[PDB]
């Protein structure tokens, strides 16, 4: 196996070529770079410009009314620890479909147009895994990818240890290489590409597909940003048990049909430690 | 906004004084010390001093004795970790409304009562945070307050990382400032009163009231004592589920309402790591 | 008490023999070494050398082909993180009653037999653990032991952090003195014995007990390999809440009775941390 990250057009997957190499890809290896999706580092550049002006130069203040009461990451802006202040070690802003928190009309305008371009371009890229793989969510297609999205950027003035992602897909924009995930058993630079997005399959991927796709661990090593994209099924998403016993899954589910929530609890979890 | 951490009169509250104020407390901070309740150095010194006398001189088999079969902190004596012992680092003592472990008669008598002034206190201040932001439990306040509390008595011969409080409220009584939270977006120290409780609101708080009151972040910083009250509430307690997506509750939960053990699971979890 | 870490005899244990010591030992120990249960070092031999070849000398390929999709160390071949690889750190091979990823038919054969050799000494002395203290769990002994097994080989070429397990018994053959457990509130050493195998109680132990077993927290200092057989119940395995509750089980379950799902969620949790 040659332990290359490789490149995918979203536009000639969609017209129906490579499909031999994208599977080889997605169980092997389960990340890869995607181009033509209409994610580029033109988009990013105006989100990524006001959101670092916010956390350098927002007052307490201005912060404090996007933020929300209990700390989880979920909206607004979060001060991140490992005197002073958590948001010594690193800043993020989270936002997701509704239920935002933004510090102004400019700041929305341009937060909601990428977002919808990120999320566009996930579930473009998760309709491609399906097919590829030949899989018919229960209940189908189109309501399984009408999901619970989350967008997370972080800003950083182990940065993460190694972990695998339980979403479906994650889409990241970058902006030394800190980014490194397992290939062929060894640690492989992924760095930021103006072109294209990086794409890391998650363990419902695996889960869904009937084990047809990779979850591949990840870690970030030691100033850098990043947009990280979670696309994440719904609360009711129904599965076979024993297909997913049949693949990995430690599942402690009694009967022959479970839900995302029965599995994962009442509050999503993002990612997962080996360790 | 002064970062300062204020202090109120339970006595004041229950007048219907400072509403205005306490209110603003409640949603900018999420924590301050209380004065008026039932609870200052007189009632902890005769409890502190038994269970210190018990770490320092009891024998392995008084201990053993009250040692619960799992170590999970809930009941009796622990040697807590970060040759020797788990008991080199930290010792604790714990206790609820039954099924208490004590080592003797006199023992039992002081910390059934201090048990007693820290439960009256932590739910007549619960009372007052319903009243003040207008909030009627599902299945009413007096139903919500009798509920499943622990004492936790920790003696050190960071000494805890960064987190929230899963509670109602928390209340708080101590023996260089150790004790940090996160005010206006810098660390504050939080210094032992001989005249008050310091009050930390926990997740459950913001959740019952939609989202009117911040569960602040706090940590330990690196000997001393601390007496630690957590009200929690019942398995069935039930809130909406929309509501809880509102103020950033990340849940995972199909349909619009759910209770305390949907979401948490099967075991009380009493603090959450942002990281 | 003597805080020698006792061993018996499996065969005497079955004829009726030592009642009162080995109750003893399950109340103020949970923790003991087992002869006479048809495993010793001759059993071990051929599973340890042939899976070590694999280790060192395995190809990528080879080793991607019993590699899960998602990395649970659930079945097949996992490197196990604290330039380079996962693998630097510790190698694991993992497996139970069915969907096992085996190298090769000699691989399979000889691990299969091993497997079931330590299955049937899990189940036969978890019996008389149930016999000793007079438990009839709900749906009778041997439904309750037809259960869901996971057998991990770990190579090193703390390495594991003070914690309880939660089986109901777990047993370790092992290749200084690594491996460490709470005794009579001391840290005890647990060295290799080429006749026996050593038997840690766990936390389904004390809840189907009904308190009368301890579950020791253990650790392993800082190469070497160890055998861990996990004899873990079914998700439907139905117990007692007040009686739970009594003997220190923190749980937040409404109703009269639970089932393991109910307590643990849909993905087993082998080990916990009292901090
Ligand atoms: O910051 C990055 O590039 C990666 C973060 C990541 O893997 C995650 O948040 O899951
Ligand atoms: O020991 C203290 O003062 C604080 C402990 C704490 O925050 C907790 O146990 O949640
Ligand atoms: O490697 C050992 O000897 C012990 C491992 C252990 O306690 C576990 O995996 O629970
Ligand atoms: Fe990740
Ligand atoms: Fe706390
Ligand atoms: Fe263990």
């Amino acid at each position: 196996m040659d332990t290359t990250v490789p490149t995918f057009s979203l536009a000639e997957l969609q017209q129906g070529l490579h499909q031999d190499e994208f599977r080889r890809c997605l169980r092997d290896k389960g990340l890869f770079y995607l181009t033509d999706c209409g994610l580029t580092d033109t988009e990013l550049k105006s989100a990524k410009d006001l959101v670092i002006d916010f956390f350098e130069h927002g007052s307490e203040a201005e912060k404090r009314a996007v933020t929300s009461p209990v700390p989880t990451m979920r909206r607004g802006f979060t001060g991140l620890e490992s005197t002073g202040s958590y948001s010594d070690y690193s800043m993020c802003y989270s936002m997701g479909t509704a239920d935002n928190l933004f510090p102004s009309g400019d700041f929305e305008r341009i937060w909601t147009q990428y977002f919808d371009r990120q999320y566009t371009a996930s579930r473009a890229v998760a309709r491609e895994v399906l097919r590829a793989t030949g899989t018919e969510p229960d209940g189908g297609v189109e309501a399984f990818l009408d999901c619970e999205p989350l967008l997370r950027f972080r800003y950083f003035p182990l940065r993460m240890a190694p972990h695998y992602d339980l979403s479906m897909v994650t889409l990241i924009q970058q902006t030394f290489v800190s980014l490194q995930a397992e290939v062929g058993g060894a640690f492989t630079d992924l760095p930021y590409r103006p072109d294209a997005v990086l794409v890391f399959c998650g363990a419902i991927a695996t889960l869904v597909t009937g084990g047809q796709v990779k979850a591949p661990r990840h870690h970030v090593a030691a100033s850098r940003t990043s947009s990280v994209f979670f696309l994440r099924p719904n609360a009711d998403f129904t599965f076979s048990v024993p297909l997913a016993r049949e693949c990995g899954f430690d599942v402690s589910l009694d009967g022959e049909t479970a839900t995302f929530q029965d599995w994962i609890g009442g509050n999503y979890v993002n990612i997962r430690r080996t360790s």
